[PDB]
């Protein structure tokens, strides 16, 4: 699965996974909210709900620079982050997004 | 929603909302993977595999206090973070864990 499989690796790759499918399970059965909750910490959650908000002004393409900072929180490292990450995602998430977010 | 209805709060807690229902759309178009890539760190996605393993032990009831913190890196701190958590959880949860995980 690792882009470099030894053992280690492999398996904190595993135990990821294993998260993944939990939520998906979690989904499935109308448990998911309470399982985030469980699983992440308030600053967490609050992290992801602005990730959000990054991504979405980062497609858009209005914001700028000063903007995404002085509103969002977003810095030349964070804005960094959160591009190169887009750029990462396969094309597939992103025409996804595009639909969704937009 | 939130426990304190301001405007701020609400609005923190909105956005944590979209990013659930988010998610929820990619795992039904199987584009979860991806998105959980896009949305968490590294450092993120590792530390959310362990705490699975963590609340694995905790329900398990065999590990030990040194055990959880030399074993899985959970000090009195970690544990107890996780504890109360479990305690927080509503019943349905702590129900469906035992069959899920244990
Ligand atoms: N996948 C991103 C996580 C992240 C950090 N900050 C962000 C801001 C926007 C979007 C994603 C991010 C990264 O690993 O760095
Ligand atoms: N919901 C937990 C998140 C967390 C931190 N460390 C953990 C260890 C185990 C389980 C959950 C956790 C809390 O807010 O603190």
């Amino acid at each position: 699965q690792s882009p470099y499989s030894a053992a280690m690796a492999e398996q904190r790759h595993q135990e990821w996974l294993r998260f993944v499918d939990l939520l998906k399970n979690a989904y499935q059965n109308d448990l998911h909210l309470p399982l985030l909750n469980l699983m992440l910490t308030p600053d967490e959650r609050e992290a992801l709900g602005t990730r959000v908000r990054i991504v979405e002004e980062l497609l858009r393409g209005e914001m700028s620079q000063r903007e995404l900072k002085n509103e969002l929180g977003a810095g030349i490292a964070t804005i960094t982050r959160g591009s190169n990450s887009l750029k990462a995602a396969p094309v597939e998430l992103r025409q996804w997004l595009e639909e969704v977010l937009l």
